[PDB]
């Protein structure tokens, strides 16, 4: 009962490529209660509406959250080759999904701002001819291949990261670069919601 | 006239974190001559080519040199994943740069070898909540913060270095650790060249 959204509200939210995932089964939610704490700037979904997602019964509810600047809202779409959607964060194309951009108010003191917003601007793989670069696109529900060599906070805008791969990995080099965006007055976050429907398993139902 | 590259030839070159920086203005260089003294093993550039950096006029020419083993060439190509560009040395993002990895030949007698190669493997900041490590990484065209606690040669591999920082710089600790690599028969060095272009001030020109 009463699925718990506190860990979203405690501490510094990770950057987009290090998004923290919360999974909910066999409990009951009030989504609009959580969103009342925030200034909601954007709310868009796919195969579901904002009204429907707050009042439907699921077999599973996944909620990713991270720090995200409102400047880069257009990067959060697969239509455009934005670095975020190619290399940092990508939602399932086969489940109903929603994406929420929100501003943490000042009265909400339990969330703490990082120094800045970081993100991966490139994650590619160098082939054995040492000439071809192949992009390494992030998959749905997975972190980027390049998170192993990119720190949780980009130190300097334009930093470059590389890792020599073993024969078991396929050879070549894994190359990444990170960029940073200046912190805003109030922290701005992203929230990705995914839901699954079952047959009898629909055990995440709204509270009333 | 008379850019002077000879101090690079007299004495013992420092370690990578103590790189000696020579700044040249209003003179005439012949870099090909300098490079003939050595047995160059790698010549890599950014926003400039080796042909171009030898035959162009600049408003400033910065030359850094230090002792560096060739077996750590991989520790260079990783850059912000490895500790050399985190803690020891990082060239400009904003001006064009080249990095040359060279061997001292025996004919060169005025360059004496040091005991071993030393580099900083960790330089972080313990807070006063006595776990908190916050790394203190290097910026472009700057030295590591932890030089002030690290000797010119790391005595033994793994040595730790701590100094408490005063309340007026902030309070807590500054810890660092060092790592060593056995000296080779013939000294191996590394050269970093950075160039700036001026409006009319491009006085540093090649010799004709
Ligand atoms: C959720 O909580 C809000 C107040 O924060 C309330 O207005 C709303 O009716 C609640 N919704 C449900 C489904 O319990």
């Amino acid at each position: 009962v009463e699925c718990d959204f506190s860990p979203l509200l405690s501490g510094t939210p990770p950057q987009v490529y290090n998004f923290k995932r919360l999974v909910f089964t066999n409990c009951n939610y009030n989504l609009t209660k959580l969103l009342s704490l925030f200034s909601v700037n954007d709310f868009t979904c796919s195969q579901i509406s904002p009204a429907a997602i707050a009042s439907n019964c699921y077999s599973s509810l996944i909620l990713d959250y991270f720090s995200y600047p409102l400047s880069m809202k257009s990067d959060l779409s697969v239509s455009s080759a934005g670095p975020i959607s190619q290399f940092n964060y990508k939602q399932s194309f086969s489940n109903p999904t929603c994406l929420i951009l929100a501003t943490v108010p000042h009265n909400l003191t339990t969330i703490t701002k990082p120094l800045k917003y970081s993100y991966i601007n490139k994650c590619s793989r160098l082939l054995s001819d040492d000439r071809t670069e192949v992009p390494q696109l992030v998959n749905a529900n997975q972190y980027s291949p390049c998170v192993s060599i990119v720190p949780s906070t980009v130190w300097e805008d334009g930093d470059y990261y590389r890792k020599q791969l073993s024969p078991l990995e396929g050879g070549g080099w894994l190359v990444a670069s990170g960029s940073t965006v200046a912190m805003t007055e109030q922290l701005q976050m992203g929230f990705g919601i995914t839901v699954q429907y079952g047959t009898d398993t629909n055990s995440v139902c709204p509270k009333l």
